[PDB]
């Protein structure tokens, strides 16, 4: 419980108590990290602040950061620079697609919905990484979250599957860029989580996954702790599956 | 010489004789297929018409089809429906990224450049497939072209690498949608083709299992297979035509 | 129908009329090829000779070839060299694992069963390739057959899954060795074919495979025709799934 | 430094100070674990005992265990059960292939060399796991080591490439057997390490790998700490590349 003592991380994408980003924040905090939170729009401001206040110790910076807004993204990380000087990593937990696109067949995905999903779910990793390297002057890790659907076809995941493929390739090209500056870039591929016919999917995982159970936010958060720590200093461009083993199944 | 006898295909992405789409068109023609061509803008219309006329006829069907333009895209396949009724596949050979994005580091890719590369190089396959299934009433194959850079990091490929990854994932989700209508969706991952680039070709010649670079004709002949009934059990596949380079670590 | 005119291939692993090897043999014949057949043991000689006989055109050579026996393997390809002179490829359709190993859990696989499965199902490709390169003096293609279980966990496939993984890695290492001699090495990964509970496997494929049907011998055979032809001259070290697209599913 | 406090691990494959297994042992020790060692040759008995002796806070349990010998492997783990009752994981760091197989072309690999390399480098994981589940009554992790050469073709890796492919598939099939018993199975794919024409290989990694440096035994050991720890409890059937990012390069 001291792996990350003295270190500061930006956690993006907390929306409520069940957010994977909130699982990650709690694990990082338990490992001794200081945290900075961003929130998407004003509607989420109170949730993120309330959750951030439940963390014992120094009270956390909570800033608005729309990752489709280049001016705001830059201002946000300038503010972080002025408030703490140096950060040691970023947790990118941001994704979106229109429900209509996810509901239909993939071939009926709208052009605007495709580009929206790409912009928010894939390009934002790069936009964030570009700002992050300005304040990650001692190196560290950038983490993103992905899903099996970016690798192989998962029912109803459609346009988000293609955006996650884009996200996973971005992880590799970013890793290749930033490594020379001491910065690692990694993904966690999370299995479906009960909190977050969803139930028949959960049942199928409990039945067929090697560990015979579904994933938790805390399992993802604890793998995030490893990736952010010095223990993982040899690991970059990697996608770790925290999914009770489901990914190995044919 | 007759594997594609009696079948009609749409070839997209011809700009000139060095276009890989043109190499594919020649192979398809040699295998007995009738071809319909599309052209991106008016600047390319003369080239595509002339090339088409050397294969098919002055009567060959050559149509405007900017895949960023949804009404022109829809009108194209509407014209195809009215003129020939049924087609048996589409060769999607369309990709674009800004030179500025390809020269810089990937982390410095512009947002507009990224979305542009995604729109033209990845989403276009889906936009085209959506129209094509209206005229592929007997089933058939949709083909796209990709590159190793969509799977692993290749120098200077950057934003196009991420677009090809989108494209290859799209191939899989499209295959899953369209297979029930008898439509297969596949990719060819082509190695670099001669027709600093020269050092890349030299490394391929040195290290690839076949000790030689790829030709447009090798790609076209694999396309012939994928469009033919020989490949009726193959879908959602990515076939590397790259002298075996993809196996190397 | 004349893709393979002027070409001669060795077909290994014909046991009866529903052998995938026989389906491959029919497709190669229909594409204009001359064929040489091997039989694994005396009890199969009559089946193979009679099947070979049903092929119009010149008489087919039918030779003993136990791939666990180096002396016999050498003698087989020595006979081929002397009697036909040049061949243009080999279809390697040979596999074996003990029934008791396949029925238990993989962790309980017998050591002797594991090694036997590896010997027959994986090393034999290399043993065959070593002899075939002597008679493939104008290059060509060596083909082997594999299954999804060599890539991902498939129920009840167990020890054969691990043998197919060795096989698929062998394809890549052989392709890297033999390419400079003009010899390509590829695999076809076939889906289950109709001709524990096997019919429910078939029904799950019919329900969930993109093409909504199971694989036929003839589909595998026609993909073999492509790989043995000059159309595939740019393709080596590849594994083509002829499985109705099932391999893309998560 | 108390991630593995109260836990006991068996480490297999220490040969000397430079062994990756000894890097793993040092990291596990630093995380609070107690360690048990096996040794192969009585010629390695001395090295392993001297190294084990320098672990403060514990006595040595250093046992002969030839993993090709089923009687001895079973006796070794029965002794382990009687001495400590419960172990919480095993580090399987055992590989071997004949030098003559590794220098020649892969196509000239001997049958006996291939089977020997499969027996020692791939099947041994299964034979070890079958014994280990008898003593891992509270669950835990089984770790093995692999190399990029099991996934893609690496110069002169040849027969060991195919053995590692076999090992990596075994990891998946074992993960899917043992998960229901609370036992995870994972691999680390280590990049070349300076201590283990080798110098041009190292130089090219330093030039091309994202992190611009080669791997250390310590980087591998620290990733092992993660995988053996409760932090990795949602992770099984996985292969974590500890290779400075080299695996992402085309
Ligand atoms: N839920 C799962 O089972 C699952 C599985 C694997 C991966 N993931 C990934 O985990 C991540 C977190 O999702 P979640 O499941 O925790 O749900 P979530 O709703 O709690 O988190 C998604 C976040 O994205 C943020 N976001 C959306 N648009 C934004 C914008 N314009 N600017 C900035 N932020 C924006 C939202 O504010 C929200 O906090 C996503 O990347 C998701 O794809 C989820
Ligand atoms: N060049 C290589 O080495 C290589 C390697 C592997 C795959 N590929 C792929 O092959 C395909 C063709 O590239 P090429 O090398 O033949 O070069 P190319 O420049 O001749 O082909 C690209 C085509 O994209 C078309 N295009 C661009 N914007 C368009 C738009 N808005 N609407 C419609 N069409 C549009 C152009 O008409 C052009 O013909 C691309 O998909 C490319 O990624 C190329
Ligand atoms: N059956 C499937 O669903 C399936 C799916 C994918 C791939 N494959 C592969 O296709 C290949 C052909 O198998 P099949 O399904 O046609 O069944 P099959 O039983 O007809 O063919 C396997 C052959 O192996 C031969 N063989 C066994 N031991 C031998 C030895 N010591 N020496 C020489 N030959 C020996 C037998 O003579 C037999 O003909 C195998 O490699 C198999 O794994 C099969
Ligand atoms: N060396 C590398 O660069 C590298 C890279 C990636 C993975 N690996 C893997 O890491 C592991 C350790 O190798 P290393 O590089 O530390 O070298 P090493 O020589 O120190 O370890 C190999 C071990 O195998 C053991 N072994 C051999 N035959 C045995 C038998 N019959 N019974 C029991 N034990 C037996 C030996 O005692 C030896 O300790 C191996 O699995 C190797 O493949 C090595």
């Amino acid at each position: 419980m001291e792996l990350l003592q003295g270190k500061t991380f930006v956690v993006m994408g907390v929306a409520n108590q069940r957010s994977i980003a909130w699982g990650i924040a709690r694990s990082l905090h338990n490992a001794g990290a200081k945290l900075i939170f961003t929130y998407a729009g004003e509607r989420l401001e109170r949730n993120v602040r309330e959750l951030a206040d439940t963390l014992e110790g120094q009270e956390s910076l909570v800033l608005p950061c729309d990752v489709t807004n280049d001016e705001e993204l830059t201002a946000c990380f300038e503010t972080i620079k002025q408030e703490v000087g140096t950060i040691h990593g970023v947790a990118h937990c941001i994704a979106f697609a229109n429900r209509d696109d996810l509901k239909g067949e993939f071939v009926d995905t709208s052009r605007d919905g495709f580009l929206l999903a790409q912009n928010i779910s894939a390009f934002s990793l790069t936009a964030v990484a570009r700002e992050a390297k300005k304040v990650m002057t001692e190196g560290g890790n950038i983490l993103t979250l992905t899903y099996l659907g970016g690798e192989r076809v998962v029912k109803n995941y459609n346009v988000m599957g293609v955006a996650k493929a884009s996200l996973e390739a971005s992880v590799k090209y970013l890793a290749n860029d930033l490594g020379q500056h001491g910065i690692r870039v990694n993904a966690i591929s999370a299995g479906p989580i009960r909190t977050l016919d969803f139930n028949s999917i959960l049942r199928e995982i409990e039945e067929r996954a090697p560990l015979r159970r579904t994933t938790t936010q805390e399992e993802v958060g604890d793998t995030a702790v490893f990736l952010f720590s010095d223990l993982a200093r040899g690991v970059t461009g990697e996608n770790i599956h925290v999914d009770s083993g489901y990914h190995i199944l044919g």
